[PDB]
């Protein structure tokens, strides 16, 4: 229905605003664009589902997220990809793991404070009815 289309529209506006707030934070610059295969030719070979905040915006706009839970699965991938690709004890890998964890925690904290649980439940029920 048009009411349901309005609900998904509101979801996309909410997700674009959360994603923009993560993207303008200086800590998260490394996550704003895909890993360039130049610098890192093995990346695409180790990480099977690369994810970054530009990809998340593209997905919002393609109507790929019908719930906040689906969007958080992709935020979780940004975190878990960095834990998997940069697991060593040296400071460069610890810094990216801490930043990727902080991204994830920040997205979850904004959603805890600003997503109404009844709005999420509505999205879940429309998605399940399709
Ligand atoms: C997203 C990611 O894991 N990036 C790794 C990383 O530590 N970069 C940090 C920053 C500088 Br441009 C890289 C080894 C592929
Ligand atoms: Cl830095």
């Amino acid at each position: 229905s048009m009411q349901e289309e309005d609900t998904f529209r509101e979801l996309r506006i909410f997700l674009r605003n959360v994603t923009h707030r993560l993207a303008i934070d200086k800590r998260f610059r490394v996550f704003t664009k895909p890993v360039d295969p130049d610098e890192v030719p093995d990346y695409v070979t180790v990480i099977k589902q690369p994810m970054d905040l530009s990809s998340v915006i593209s997905k919002i706009d393609l109507h790929k997220y019908l719930t906040v839970k689906d969007y958080l699965r992709d935020i979780d991938l940004i975190c878990s990809n960095a834990l998997e690709y940069n697991p060593d004890r040296d400071p460069g890998d610890r810094l990216i793991r801490h930043r990727a964890c902080a991204l994830r925690d920040t997205a979850y904290a904004i959603i805890k404070e600003e997503l109404d649980e009844d709005f999420e439940q509505l999205c879940e029920e429309i998605q399940e009815s399709r």
